[PDB]
């Protein structure tokens, strides 16, 4: 749950949940 990071619709960014 959160914000995670940048989702990017091409990929799926990184696996990093920012806080």
């Amino acid at each position: 749950s959160g914000q995670k990071g940048k989702q990017q619709t091409e990929s799926k960014g990184s696996f990093s949940i920012q806080y």
